[PDB]
DNA sequence: CATTAGA
DNA sequence: TCTAATGA
């Protein structure tokens, strides 16, 4: 955590550049297993062989990790942080919509820099378009205090449109949060569940409305059950307009609401640690439900839940607000 | 790890 | 159809 803190920022640092300016899924898969391994240990690695002994580190690694304990450094790290064409490619990737793949050609192309990305919007796709147009707005964290507003808008209009939308929005805006970088809205209705068959227009509605009052503003993507636009509040009496945002809503089966809302609530922590307990408790968590655990080494069979209580009370727990999902 | 765009 | 990019 903070021991071999350095070795395994290195660690990552190289990986995600083999990944990303390179294409070497192995070298790449290589770092990481080690940074996720000398992470684990327990005592300050003092130098390559000690690394060495080490499941997955190698004679390779164990070298970087000499030269970065002996000098505060790597040349192949200090090449790397120089080199304009890796930086480039680990800056266009922050376009959305812009992945290594499309970075790399960009590159290729010529396309460095965001004023490039702009000369040629044409070798750009809609997603990127937009991903560039709002490029900075992006990059903004959302105020809990406008989340507060967009999220008071959604709800009404889901409402005003049929009563019987059910919306929750999830994240670490749910779960207390200052900020938040997008928002979340998980959606179900009752016509809606495991068996019976879709009704694209419930996700479609929705959509709609909300563009009808000028709330979304553009799509990156939309789906018959996970629609990825843009949003903006209304800019008041003007003097300040606000940022856009990205907003996604998915459509999910009644039957599934919870463990959905329960999932995407997070925290990453509070979910591992939530679902490694159902384990012990005879379960079996994820995404979309809770099963009952079987002694034969595995068992199905979907519990039904009415709502996140449901969930917390078969594993038998207390139920945890939000706002306490923490971890 | 599954859902959309595109080509 | 596959392959990319998001999320998460
Ligand atoms: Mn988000
Ligand atoms: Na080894
Ligand atoms: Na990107």
């Amino acid at each position: 955590e903070t021991l071999n803190g350095g070795i395994t920022d290195m660690l990552t640092e190289l990986a995600n550049f083999e990944k990303n300016v390179s294409q070497a899924i192995h070298k790449y898969n290589a770092y990481r297993k080690a940074a996720s391994v000398i992470a684990k240990y327990p005592h300050k690695i003092k130098s390559g062989a000690e690394a060495k002994k080490l499941p997955g580190v190698g004679t390779k690694i164990a070298e970087k990790i000499d030269e970065f304990l002996a000098t505060g450094k790597l040349r192949k790290l200090e090449k790397i942080r120089q080199d304009d064409t890796s930086s480039s490619i680990n800056f266009l990737t922050r376009v959305s919509g812009i992945g290594p793949s499309a970075a790399r050609k960009f590159v290729d192309e010529g396309i460095k820099t965001l004023e490039d990305l702009r000369k040629n919007e044409d070798k750009l796709n809609h997603h990127q378009r937009i991903g560039l147009k709002y490029f900075g707005d992006f990059e903004k964290r959302i105020p809990r205090e406008e989340m507060l507003q967009m999220q008071d808008i959604v709800l009404n209009e889901v409402k005003k449109v049929d009563s019987e939308y059910i919306a929750t929005v999830c994240g670490s805006f749910r779960r207390g949060a200052e900020s938040s970088g997008d928002m979340d809205v998980l959606l179900t209705h009752p016509s809606f569940t495991s068996e019976s068959t879709k009704q694209p227009k419930l996700l479609h509605q929705v959509v709609e409305q909300l563009q009808k009052v000028h709330f979304i503003t553009d799509t990156l993507s939309k789906g018959e059950t996970k629609f990825m636009g843009v949003c903006q509040l209304p800019s008041k009496n003007d003097e300040k307009e606000y940022p856009h945002r990205r907003i996604d809503i998915r459509l999910i089966p009644k039957d599934q609401y919870y463990c959905g809302v329960l999932y995407f609530t997070g925290s990453d922590i509070f979910n591992k640690n939530m679902r490694a307990h159902a384990l012990e408790k005879g379960f079996t968590i994820n995404e979309y439900t809770i099963r009952p655990l079987g002694v034969t080494g595995v068992a199905g069979e979907p519990l039904p839940v009415d709502s996140e209580k449901d969930i917390f009370d078969y594993i038998q727990w207390k139920y945890r607000e939000p706002k306490d999902r923490s971890e």
